[PDB]
């Protein structure tokens, strides 16, 4: 996961 909040 790598789903950054931006």
């Amino acid at each position: 996961h790598r789903f950054l909040r931006h």
